[PDB]
């Protein structure tokens, strides 16, 4: 029997400390659980960042230029019209060592309050079919320095001729390489 | 009329991550090592990063071929024969990790030079982004204010698959090998 809902609240990701995660498991319950169908996979990754929450949330929110804080994208456009709202999509073209690829991305959660945005991948992406992820800040105030952590999860289709292990490492380490980016980023 | 081949001229472009200064230094070793011969359906690229640690321990890192996902990311395992010796011509098998289904990737050792400490392998089978990758990696110590410093450069010359521009497939050749430099600097400093 194959599970039909993710359960990431239970299990610690690395690179945060129990305590750190005892307090994060509101916000995984409430912005990272996702159904899954049977074909489906999905993991949840931690980052620690040295820098203020506010500073850590204005990156990840910039829906527009996502090559700022990952790897592989050679650009991004958005519509002349492009509204920074729940809906509104973007064209990433992917660094691959494949033809020029076109991955269609929709701004799914755009929460200021609480500082979680994630997308959809709605076309042009072949490894990962059906794609959704979601990213959340939290700042923790730590002997008179911010320290925050960013937790990312994701469920994506594993394709036909794959098995489930091969997708979820992939998807893995692109997400752990791309919170390094943001790390060097964010901090000063 | 006997035919003349074109070759790479890395030794004429600083790359990232080094002054002058230091470059100056390397590029008797860019023309010794790092020059390939290149068609109008290949391209090549020269890469370097500065690692805070003795140029000896760089290079025992470097130098275990049949382990290369010690300082490399997206490989699964790598495995080489029971009779495997560590010298030119041995090969090893590498599962690459790819979110396409199981792919070995079947590389042969070319170079093994423990005086210059340079090594580098070649793609014989099994990789199709990467059809005739050839690649050399060499280590260069620097004694900077009473410590040693080195600067690790890596080349590759790879052919851009039809239907593939050169700008994409150096590109991704390019971060590849960027990020695999960023991870052997977290293993080899202390």
């Amino acid at each position: 029997t194959r599970p039909t809902y993710t359960t990431h609240h239970l299990a610690i990701p690395s690179g945060v400390t129990q305590d750190e995660f005892d307090e994060l498991k509101q916000s995984v319950v409430e912005f990272h659980t996702y159904q899954l169908s049977q074909n489906q996979c999905s993991s949840l990754l931690a980052q620690r960042i040295r820098a203020p929450n506010d500073v850590v949330w204005s990156i990840v929110r910039r829906f527009d230029q996502p090559q700022t804080y990952k790897h592989f994208i050679k650009s991004c456009s958005v519509s002349d019209n492009f509204t920074m709202a729940v809906g509104s999509t973007r064209d990433v073209n992917v660094i691959s060592g494949l033809p020029a690829a076109t991955s269609t991305e929709r701004l799914d959660i755009l929460d200021d309050d609480r500082q979680v945005t994630g997308f959809s991948i709605i076309g042009g992406e072949h490894r990962l079919r059906n794609y959704r992820s979601v990213t959340s800040v939290h700042g923790f105030n730590r002997d008179g320095a911010i320290c925050t952590v960013v937790l990312e999860s994701y469920v994506v289709d594993v394709p036909e001729g794959n098995t489930e292990e091969d997708t979820r490492l992939f998807a893995d380490t692109v997400v752990k390489l791309n919170l390094q980016k943001l790390v060097s980023v964010a901090e000063s």
